[PDB]
RNA sequence: GAAACUUAAAACCGUGUUGCACUGCAACCCGGAAUUCUUGCACGUCG
């Protein structure tokens, strides 16, 4: 609910976010998922690793 | 003895370069030190 007041300070005349985020307890209201005709997964995920190489 | 100017007239003048030769010159770095650097997701929102 902290994320909804700041999103309604720049938007809000299109879609009311304050009343909708306390009915299904989600913020934001969508999920950026994609498709390559095979598997539906997200947009922008990565797998991270590191090593201390000289 | 008392009485009658060794006087009159006459330029110390005429001619003549304080002139001739001579570098205010020779040698000398406006030079030595100094990062156009510090912070910043081409991103958020979907009847």
């Amino acid at each position: 609910d902290d994320m909804a007041k700041v999103l309604d300070a720049q938007f809000g005349k299109v879609v009311k976010h304050v009343d909708k985020t306390r009915e299904l307890r989600v913020s934001p209201l969508v999920l950026k998922r994609t498709k390559i005709d095979n598997i539906c997964y997200e947009m922008g995920q990565c797998e991270l690793s590191i090593r201390r190489a000289e």
